[PDB]
């Protein structure tokens, strides 16, 4: 069939706690058009993504548009994430108040996450995910994947263990301590905290190379198996970073801080240098290959004010978080270049329909 | 000024190839179809001038001539299929013992089947088709206009449409008969347009416009060679990448007239697809109009994609895919636009043309 | 961004209004769509809006309260308004001795279009341009300020009037005001032109200024910071130098009537020049050169030079010039076209009057 039908898509997810209020704006977006352009109300982003890639908040929604409910379905709409920010955000980043350990107990989160995922397992999902995390015991990053736990039934976790994990932030939430069982039966244990601490803000770039790696045994990645660039579309969203007139800092003021003090910020920075260095690996390779349109990338690069923190789920802030989001599908994907994300998704929106479609056909 | 402007589509020869500029007005008709909310439009509905040249002139036939509705006899998107229909049987080897690889008879066949006895003076819009005559050694440019006075130049699409293409060792050149004024015969022995130096037509359509500006008050725009009223899509055929079948003077120096034979027209080609694109682009950015002008060309054919006559199914895919592949690259240097967005903003302008020449 | 003054700026020129009006047209189209709103106004996105001869009676027109308090005319009425009333304010009074054209026509839509309406009623800061003949100095008409000054609150057909009496094309105008004391106060008003604001952008500009010594408003240029100043200036075009334009050696040849002929139109187009080149140092000199578009025809041919001439074929074809300026790169070597920078001018207004609602 037409190049298109051939091409392998995915979408993938930064991290940053309620900030995922944003890229949640973009996907209500774009799941309402693919919607509106297939007259199917029914329709879901897992419908027409081969891979979705998350860390963080990111791979919450990650979880929730791809674990299956009763009917098989995408157990969440896009359209549901953002209520689902704004009625538990509140009360998962309530702070607990402890002297001692993370800004949160976590308990709540476990407790909704458990809530809504249940007992699912990765195996389950509806398409292929990737979410990340970072064991500090073995001392190695754990990327959860669907395939393969075909050997190593230990990967195939509870969606709710995963969905804390990739979620725990260091003095945020406390790490998270799980147990799942080998092929000889045998206890397989996992120390887990936020992929972030794996380098993995933004999970874009391992996304792909997970699609990539799966194409040397899955006949349906076989497209992409000698990194062909050309046959991928890649979706990528961000959270947002600081603007540089907001919270940033001079190396004179740094001059005086204590350990605390780079602890209370240096999260915030590796975060927006790995959205600005996982951007600059993807926009290499594919402009080598002469496929610049083949990666859209949506991202904030000014937050200001409360909107910088991955914490406050204030009623306001959660407000100007949906703000930033409905603007950002108003500012323009770069320099010179008057066309806006919200033109570009519906071009990438018109591609996926048409490949789910020549994907029917033929 | 827009519905002042001219508008020309131009195709390149290139047998089997033309697969690929195919694929481009597919992409093109389709484009101007959405954008007017009608599945009718034709590509003959917003150019005044169509040229073509070998298979570039067949393809010109089939969507200028009219059928019983008096409408493009065909839509972009059939020319592909009609190339993996007829391509196989047009392109097989005759394997006589002399004269040309193919003896043409299929090919002139299907063009009787589906051109039947039009003849040029009804295309539906102005076309060009070239050939040259080896008899009078003179290039003939069958064209809409002008029949008038000299009736012996209103052929049959079909007669014309194989001239254009009888590629000198693949088809054997084209007789047939015509009548002047007097009533008295007119003779015809052509072969291919490239050998009359037109596989790239662009600047011969235009130069025929311009022509009939001295006469034609809707050409009246560009009567004195105002290139800045001048629309012009100019799609080619591809030419072969310097890392596959090029050759050095070293192996070519003992080469004999066979080896010659073999890649000559190939090389000509190529040039006339350079030569013509740096006239025009001379003319276009004299006159400050670089962006009048859109150049759809592959400059990097590989393995079998460089023969015009392998008409096999997985060198048709593979010019399918070529094709499909060229509107997702740059249109220049350093120029990240593509072809596709280009062609989109040439639609557009095609679009707003038509609709403003209406009220 | 919400912080920032914004201010639009209209040249004079007679009928040529018709090419800024065009272009207006365009932007308030703009910000309609971008907002989902018919009902955006102009005057909605602007603090200031200057304007001088037909630049002026349109800044009158756009911010004239109309009985629901809205701006009296949309943009897209403008062009119309000059198709239709053009030729009767341009037509040849043939009075042998006096201007070329009594303006009672131009007096008559005035007064029917703006009622009773007075300056300090404007929707939004006006600067309107005049000059009074017999104090010998510029009267500038503005929106605020006329606490203390009753005098200057003149109705808005009278400003309008006076700001597009052009010598030798339309009478000078006299009217009376009234000072505190109830002292009558008299005007003998001309064209902006001749108070040399044919371009009146830095006049709008350092009306703002001022104002920011008193109005709250304002602060944020209260001490020239033109990096918080958006500012788009309309012209009306100036004369190609291949069509009306002259050689030292034939102008040597010239009557004082033959140079008074054209003595106002290189003029208007030198302070189209001028102003802009001050404009543009101050706007570098602050690393702010986006914060300023001038939109301007600079070669203008045929009839198209003309300000009085409102022939239906002329007035089209300075809907064309208006249409195609639109599609001109906005400086030299810089491929972009105004329509994309006036849409980017656009979202930058509506985007700005949302953050002055949402924090409100």
């Amino acid at each position: 069939m037409a190049q298109l039908g051939e091409m392998v898509t995915v979408l993938s997810i930064d991290g940053g706690g309620i900030r995922g209020i944003i890229p949640a704006t973009i996907l209500e977006f774009l799941e309402g058009q693919l919607q509106e352009m297939d007259n199917n109300a029914d329709a879901r982003l897992a419908d027409y993504f081969d891979v979705i890639g998350g860390t963080s908040t990111g791979g919450l929604l990650t979880a929730m548009i791809s674990t299956p409910n009763e009917n098989n379905r995408p157990f969440a709409a896009a359209k549901e994430i953002v209520p689902f920010y704004f009625e538990h955000g509140p009360q998962i980043f309530n702070p607990s108040g402890q002297i001692l350990g993370p800004k949160y107990d976590g308990k709540y989160l476990m407790q909704v996450l458990q809530e809504k995922l249940g007992e699912t397992r990765v195996h389950q999902a509806l398409t292929e995910v990737v979410i990340s995390s970072f064991d500090i015991k073995t001392n190695k990053p754990v990327i959860f994947t669907k395939s393969n736990l075909a050997n190593s039934p230990e990967l195939d976790a509870k969606m709710y263990d995963i969905s804390y994990s990739t979620a725990a932030a260091p003095t945020y939430f406390p790490p998270h301590y799980f147990v799942t069982n080998t092929s000889n039966g045998d206890e397989y244990e996992f120390n887990l905290v936020d992929g972030a601490v794996a380098t993995v803000a933004d999970p874009a770039l391992l996304s792909i190379s997970v699609a990539t790696r799966l194409a040397q045994k899955d006949p349906a990645f076989a497209s992409i198996r000698s990194l062909n660039y050309k046959k991928m579309l890649l979706l990528s969203l961000g959270t947002g970073t600081t603007s540089e007139f907001d919270k940033t800092y001079t190396a004179k003021e740094a001059a005086t801080w204590t350990a605390v003090h780079w602890m209370l910020v240096i999260q915030k920075m590796t975060d927006a240098a790995s959205s600005y260095m996982t951007d600059y690996y993807l926009s290499t390779a594919f402009q080598a290959l002469d496929s610049k349109n083949n990666y859209l990338r949506v991202q904030e690069n000014a937050l200001t004010g409360t909107t910088t923190e991955m914490d406050d789920a204030s009623e306001a802030n959660m407000e100007l978080l949906v703000q930033v989001g409905e603007n950002l599908l108003k500012k323009p994907v770069s320099e010179d270049n008057p066309e806006t994300y919200e033109e570009a998704l519906k071009r990438f929106a018109k591609l996926l329909s048409d490949r789910k479609k020549l994907r029917a056909n033929k």
